[PDB]
This record gives C-alpha cells, structure tokens and sequence, in this order.
C-alpha cells in the first residue's frame, strides 16, 4: 500500500545547537509500526540513527546508534500521528539529509538495516556549521 511519510524541521544550524525534527504521514498511516530515523551525506552509506516502537499504555521502546547516544532522543505521539527526533549538541559531522523510515517486519525498536526498510520519507536537510 502507498504511504507518504513527510519530514519537517531541517535547517542550517551551528555546532553545539539543538534542532528538533518531526515526521508524519500524509493520508494513510501506521498503527504499531517500528519507526526510525536514518541519515546520509552525498556518497555516504545511509546510516541508522534511532528507532521507536509502542510499548504498553503510553510507553515506548527506543534504540540509538552509538554515533548519537547521549545526544539525540526519539519520541512519538500517537494521537498526533507524529514521530520526533530531538537533536542536541550538534556537530559538523551530523550534517546530512535525515529520513524517517518504517520497517513493518520488526516487532520492537532495535537496530534497523536500511536494506529492510519498507517505507521512506523524502528527507530533510540538516546542516551544522562549525
């Protein structure tokens, strides 16, 4: 089925700042999907950043790549049909286009392979000047 995921929040920013990305779907969406964020710079491999999935009640499971642990946080709001990535202590090496992703086979937040991702958004440029 067609799903149109849309990222928002990208910007030009300074080393040591914060930026918050969000993503939602236009029309058809998911319930109980493992959602994630990936990133890539021209010529680079697309790299996994963070994953999130629904737990009991209002809780979620999260999982972070080592490159962002201690700095980025992934959250979600099911009412608002939106997934978030709060980026803190941004470094020039965080410069990339950031993509929201959904993998429909996975059952719980974990490391995500770009190769297994079922749905991608269009991407939002994040640029960190030193």
């Amino acid at each position: 089925a067609e799903v149109q995921l849309v990222e928002s929040g990208g910007g030009l920013v300074q080393a040591g700042d914060s930026l918050r990305l969000s993503a939602t779907a236009s029309g058809r969406t998911f319930s109980r999907a493992v959602m994630g964020w990936f990133r890539q710079a021209p010529g680079k491999e697309r790299e996994f950043v963070a994953a999130i999935s629904a737990a009991p009640g209002t809780a979620y499971y999260a999982f972070y790549a080592d490159s962002v642990r201690g700095r980025f946080s992934i959250s979600a709001d099911s009412a608002k049909n939106t997934v978030y990535l709060q980026m803190n202590s941004l470094k020039p090496e965080d410069t990339a286009v950031y993509y929201v992703a959904a993998d429909l086979k996975m059952q719980v937040a974990a490391y995500m392979n770009q190769r297994s991702v079922d749905y991608w958004g269009q991407g939002t440029q994040v640029t960190v000047s030193s």
